[PDB]
């Protein structure tokens, strides 16, 4: 029958899902991995082994265990990114959605969550694959990988906690794509990787790392990049990290076998409740656990890598939300708050470059204050407020994913280049924060197509555009119909840098996106800071 | 007879001046100190001996020895500027013009030339006082001051070339015109002092040295100003090329007075011929032989005398051109010149970068680079051409003025700051040079009221304005006629730091000229300079 598929891992029966007036098969909380508990917390992931019988996967299964948003309680906005399953530390699972009839042989696109490597849900409903295996006729997968301390903490030289488990997760599920998507109607040779903030660096990590670069075709980085500051660090710091979460805890710091074996005795909350007290920062878009730059998944420098070519040459698609910041300054900077305009004083203006910037000296901190700051206007409010949104995105998201760019646009084999500027109609977050990281993920999952939802007709036409781009990307490694009679969506070249905006309103193509402020930060402040 | 005045120095005859069908006397060629010739070469400037009999000065006297601009022989553009007399050493005399009938106690202005202090004559037809004397009834004084090595060279801690002495040969002059004014009909507690580029760094040095102060009662200060990067050198560096000068000559290095012993033998074209040998950068807009910080005519440092207010408190009118670099660029820039549009290409403004900036290291160009380059459009020649001219403009006059202006603005009595933006209908300059430092003072002078200049009449209506503005500030501390229906020009006030527009066009008020340039100019470069 259609919802039993037998697998190399053994048999797995799913459940019939009612979408649009249809419906399609969905597996849900498929095994990957063998439950990292016990002394498996911290280690390399193991490959599941097979069962017998029929494994039941007609529901969701558990979100790993995670720092969970109580910022604001009863809010969807929030809420609607935090684990709405039990969370456990048994939780490398996968989840599919077919279309019915079942394929033979289908584009099959797998999905990577993001949340700063230390949340993050393959369960949420934004996430819901229904949709879009549904409208578009592909496979549609979504994984999960180990966030927080279980997926990043970082003892290099051990192998009881390496770092980069998560990634590890991560790689392999999509092993799994690779070894059995077939017996569900996808196509293993037509895998592409997608993701958003930590997933699209996360993607990323993927192109870049030997060991997992032949475990998929093409690749969709939404708002993220490996290189971003926020997403890896140095073994050396990684090593500093997990020492002060033994010292938050009160472990044995003699060895690294005595502290890894006083962490994996702790109960996982014990842990969540002091993860943000290792950094060594104040800071705000800084996470505690998250990959390491370790001689192994990555072999050397992620700019060395980038510079010399050293990553997968394959097609890519990619792009940044207008306003990417606004997140990380509500939370975690004064003067914003979510039910205030927040117009921003000049002082706290400055208070926030310097949680934005924490790694800069008081020259860096003025160079960067020089470049955002109209002194024809300098106590504006509203323009404080949005030069420092503009601060935090271009520094951790927009800049750094236009320097990926343009490096993998030299060696790769066509890349195609998005802004997404539309704010939704039913936006629950204030109007200051804009286009919010990750507002554009409900497009990309079709959920503008689902009436009651109160997205307007025009949303409903973005998400189809944006879905279709999405699922031909995957299919062809172009987002364009061929020889259809829409706009072109025109490659990105090294030479002329072209892009999109996406939005409501008719395709305009632009170049060089945000050249002037990320000459700044890709060329001119790293000169400042190293010579300073 | 109107002709004929007696002074404390003896007497003086005067000669009948026609102008625009009227006329005025003129005493041209009075002479101020005692000639600074042979031994004297150097040295402060000594008072001029009293005379028997009647001092001709019925004609203009001597130009100091200069460098001449042979750059375009026979244009008119650059030939306006050079000696139109015979130069020699013996060149320490002023001019006066006289309304007829001859006034009781009439608003006194003395003009002091530019020139970069190597250069200058009072005897240049753009400077002829005859139409402002006549218009605005002030009696109009011009004087002279030693220009050069013979003005400026500087061997501190030797009485016998102390530096300097070219702004004692202005002091020298100004306190003949206190002492002796009166008998001209001026008024010696009424002068105002004036001048423009390296004329008015000096009015700003007059303010600021406590030998000068007292001599005068008002200043007007056009593009330039006395903290400008070129218009002084440390005791240190103006020794340095003294003794390179002198060893361009093969003089003896031993001592001073062997080295001074020699440069007073040399003919002074033989020193003339070797001045340009001894800049310490391969530079624009830098000058080998200006006024030193010495200790004396300047007690400190002069950014502590600013902030300090040890400078006279008085009423102040001063202001800019639009495009201030345009000459220095033509002369001295790879890629202008004079007959193209001088459309530059990125390799040329990295070049310009480097010689208007010469005292930069390589962080420090790459944030000028960035400051000034459009990065959308950064092959764009125009841009790239009008972005240097602004460089050198910003960093060399307009900057350094308006830091000027706001320590200023806190300890005096009144400021007036203009931005002059109207090019002349009849510059023989080229287009791209745009509004050329120096093209004002045609305007001041009044010589778009001679009909055969070929002057608009809305240039005409532009002078009288400008020359009614600069004669009412000497008058009474204020340009606006109290209580007439005209545009107010406002003062310029530490809060609100208002200008106006000087063109044909009705007037406009803004604030805050150049803010964001002056801002790096002012604090972020030095500050990236000092720490790297
Ligand atoms: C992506 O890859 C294919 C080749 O691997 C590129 O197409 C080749 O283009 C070269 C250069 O024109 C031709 O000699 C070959 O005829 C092409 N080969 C094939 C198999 O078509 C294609 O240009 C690349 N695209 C981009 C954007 O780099
Ligand atoms: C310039 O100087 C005069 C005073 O020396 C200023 O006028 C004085 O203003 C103070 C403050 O209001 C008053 O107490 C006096 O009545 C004024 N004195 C005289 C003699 O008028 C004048 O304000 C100053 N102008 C500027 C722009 O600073
Ligand atoms: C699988 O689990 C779901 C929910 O727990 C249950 O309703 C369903 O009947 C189960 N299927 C079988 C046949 O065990
Ligand atoms: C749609 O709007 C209504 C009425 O304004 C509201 O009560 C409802 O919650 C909205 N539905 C959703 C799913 O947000
Ligand atoms: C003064 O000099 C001028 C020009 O050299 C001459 O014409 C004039 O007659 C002289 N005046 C007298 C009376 O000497
Ligand atoms: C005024 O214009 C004429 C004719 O174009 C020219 O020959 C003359 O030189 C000009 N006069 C001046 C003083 O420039």
């Amino acid at each position: 029958s259609e919802l039993l598929v037998n697998t190399k891992s053994g048999k797995v029966m799913g459940t019939r899902v009612p979408v649009l007036s249809s419906h399609i098969s969905a597996f849900l909380g498929i095994p990957f991995a063998e439950p990292p508990v016990g002394n498996m917390r911290f280690r390399r992931p193991e490959p599941k082994k097979p069962w017998s019988g029929v494994w039941n996967a007609s529901t969701y299964p558990n979100n790993c265990q995670q720092y969970v948003d109580e910022q604001f309680p009863g809010f969807s906005g929030s809420e609607m990114w935090n684990p709405n399953r039990e969370m456990s530390e048994d939780c490398l699972y996968l989840n599919i959605w077919v279309p019915s009839p079942r394929p033979k042989s289908t584009t099959v696109m797998v999905w990577i969550y993001g949340g700063g490597f230390y949340s993050g849900s393959s369960t949420l409903d934004v996430y819901n694959g229904k949709y879009l295996a549904y409208t578009e006729e592909v496979v549609l997968v979504s994984l999960s990988y180990r966030v927080g301390a279980f997926g990043f903490l970082a003892l290099h030289g051990s192998q009881e906690a390496p770092g980069n488990v998560g990634l590890l997760d991560q790689r392999m599920a999509l092993q799994w794509v690779h070894d059995n998507i077939q017996f569900f109607g996808g196509d293993p040779k037509t895998v592409t990787i997608f993701g958003e903030s930590a997933g699209g660096a996360s993607v990323g990590m993927h192109i870049l790392s030997p060991g997992s670069r032949d475990l998929f075709r093409r690749a969709i980085l939404q708002s993220g990049s490996p290189n971003c500051p926020w997403a890896s660090v140095s073994v050396a710091e990684g090593r500093r990290r997990a020492v002060e979460l033994g010292r938050n805890l009160n472990c044995n710091l003699n060895s690294d076998e005595e502290l890894i074996h006083c962490l994996r005795e702790k109960k996982p909350q014990e842990l969540i409740d002091v993860e943000w007290n290792v950094l060594p920062f104040d800071s705000i878009f800084r996470f505690s656990f998250v990959p390491v730059i370790d001689g192994e998944f990555f072999p050397t420098s992620l700019e060395s890598m980038l510079n010399s070519g050293n990553f997968k040459k394959t097609q890519i698609l990619l792009g940044v939300n207008k306003d990417e910041g606004s997140f990380f300054l509500l939370y975690g900077a004064p003067g914003f708050s979510k039910d205030s305009e927040s117009k921003i004083s000049r002082e706290d203006f400055m208070s926030g470059v310097k949680l934005s910037v924490p790694h800069a000296n008081d020259l860096g901190l003025d160079a960067v204050t020089l470049q955002y700051t109209d002194w024809m206007d300098d106590n504006n409010g509203i323009k404080n407020r949005d030069g420092l949104d503009d601060i935090v995105g271009d520094h951790n998201v927009i800049c750094p994913l236009m320097h990926f760019v343009n490096k993998y646009t030299k060696f790769g084999n066509g890349t195609y280049l998005y802004f997404f500027n539309h704010r939704a109609s039913n936006l629950v977050w204030p109007e200051w924060m804009g286009v919010i990281h990750g507002y554009e993920i409900e497009f990309v999952f079709g959920l503008p197509l689902v009436k009651e939802l109160n997205y307007t007709a025009e949303e409903e036409a973005l998400s189809r555009r944006i879905m279709h781009y999405w699922a031909t990307f995957a299919k062809t490694g172009n987002p364009n119909e061929p020889h259809s009679q829409e706009s072109k969506w025109p490659l990105f070249t090294t030479k002329e840098q072209k892009f999109i905006d996406l939005n409501t309103e008719p395709m305009k193509v632009h170049q060089r996106l945000r050249v002037q402020m990320c000459v700044f930060w890709n060329q001119f402040l790293p000169k400042l800071l190293n010579a300073t």
